[PDB]
C-alpha cells in the first residue's frame, strides 16, 4: 500500500529542479530553501511524512563518491501544484565552526538552478505516517527544517484544492503546531501556516518558540521545550485521547525537555509518562524524526 523504495541508490530517478525559493525572510539567521521538482518521466510516488535521498555530485575527502542524504517531504502526495507531477523539499544549508564548514548535499542543493538534473531516491520511511481517521488529532512538534513533514500534514488537511483533491479525508479533528526558530523571518512558511489558522480557528492552533524575541520564565530564550512546558497540561490532556497522535521533528535535542514536561503533567494524574509514552509508541502514535 505505502510506496516504497520506487528508487535505490544504484538507479536513481533523475529529476529535474524546478523551483528554488527562499524561505527565510530577511533578518532571519542562516539559509532554507524549498525546492521543487518534477517528477515526470518517471514512477516516483510517496505519501505525507516521508522521506527521499538526494545523490550529490562529487566525490569526499577520501576520493570516494558521495552517498545519499535523506530529506523529509515537504510537500503532500500530490505536490504543491496539487497535479502528482512533483515532489518538495525544505533544505538548510549546514554551515558551521571549524571542524567555517558547509555541508556537500545541503550547499549543493540551497544553491542548486532551476533547469538542473538531481538525483533522487526513496520514497522512505513508515514512521512519520498520517492517521486516515480525519478525526483524528494531531499533534505537531517542531524546530527548523523541522517543519517539513508538519507541512505535509497541515497541507493536506486545510488547504482546499487537497480538499478537493481528497474526498476520503476532510479533516475534522484538531491539529496543534508548536514551532520552534530563532526568529520571525524564520519562521518557514509562515503565511500560509497563519493563513490555515485564520480559516480554521477550531481545527488548528498555532504556537510558536522564537528564541530571539522571546524569554521563558527563567529568563532565557524561549525554545519549543519551554512552550510545551507552558502547555503542559493541555498537550497531556490531547495525548489520553486514543485517537491522538504526536508528530516531533528536527534537530535532535528538543526530545529531553519535551518529556521532561509532559512527564510532570501527566504525574499529576498519577501516570508515568516514560511507561505511557512506551505504550504509544507500540500502538504507532508516537512519532519521532530527528536528525
Ligand atoms: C530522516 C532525515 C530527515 C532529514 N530531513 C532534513 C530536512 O528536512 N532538511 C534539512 O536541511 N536536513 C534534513 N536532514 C539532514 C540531511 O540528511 C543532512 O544530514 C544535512 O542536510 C547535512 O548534510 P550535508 O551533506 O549538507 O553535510 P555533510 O557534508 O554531510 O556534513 C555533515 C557532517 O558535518 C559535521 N557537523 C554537522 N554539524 C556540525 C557542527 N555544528 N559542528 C561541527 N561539525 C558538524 C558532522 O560530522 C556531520 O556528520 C534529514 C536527515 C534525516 C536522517
Amino acid at each position: 500500500d505505502v510506496p516504497v523504495n520506487l528508487y535505490r541508490p544504484n538507479a536513481p530517478f533523475i529529476g529535474k529542479v524546478i523551483s528554488n525559493e527562499p524561505l527565510v525572510k530577511e533578518g532571519g539567521i542562516g539559509i532554507v530553501q524549498h525546492i521543487k521538482f518534477d517528477l515526470t518521466g518517471g514512477n516516483l510516488k510517496y505519501i505525507e511524512g516521508q522521506s527521499i535521498g538526494i545523490i550529490p555530485p562529487g566525490v569526499d575527502k577520501n576520493g570516494k563518491p558521495e552517498k545519499l542524504r535523506l530529506f523529509s517531504i515537504a510537500s503532500t502526495r500530490h505536490g504543491d501544484d496539487v497535479d502528482d507531477k512533483t515532489i518538495s523539499l525544505c533544505v538548510r544549508q549546514l554551515e558551521y565552526k571549524h571542524p567555517t564548514v558547509y555541508g556537500v548535499c545541503s550547499t549543493y542543493l540551497t544553491h542548486i538552478e532551476p533547469g538542473s538534473e538531481v538525483k533522487i531516491t526513496g520514497p522512505v520511511g513508515k514512521e512519520m505516517l498520517l492517521p486516515d481517521d480525519p478525526e483524528a488529532n494531531v499533534i505537531m512538534l517542531a524546530t527548523g527544517t523541522g517543519i517539513a513533514p508538519m507541512r505535509t500534514y497541515l497541507w493536506r488537511m486545510f488547504k482546499d484544492a487537497e480538499r478537493a483533491a481528497n474526498p476520503e479525508y476532510q479533516f475534522k479533528g484538531f491539529s496543534w503546531l508548536v514551532f520552534g526558530v530563532p526568529t520571525t523571518p524564520n519562521i518557514l512558511y509562515k503565511e500560509e501556516l497563519e493563513e490555515i489558522q485564520q480559516k480554521y480557528p477550531d481545527n488548528f492552533r498555532l504556537t510558536y518558540a522564537i528564541s530571539r524575541e522571546q524569554k521563558n520564565p527563567q529568563g532565557g530564550r524561549m525554545y519549543i521545550q519551554d512552550r510545551v512546558a507552558e502547555h503542559a497540561d493541555q498537550l497531556w490532556q490531547l495525548i489520553k485521547n486514543q485517537k491522538t497522535h504526536t508528530y516531533i521533528c528536527g534537530l535532535r535535542g528538543m526530545e529531553e525537555g519535551i518529556d521532561a514536561a509532559l512527564s510532570a503533567a501527566a504525574a499529576k494524574e498519577g501516570v508515568t509518562w516514560s511507561d505511557y509514552q512506551k505504550d504509544l509508541k507500540k500502538a504507532g502514535r508516537w512519532h519521532v524524526e530527528t536528525y
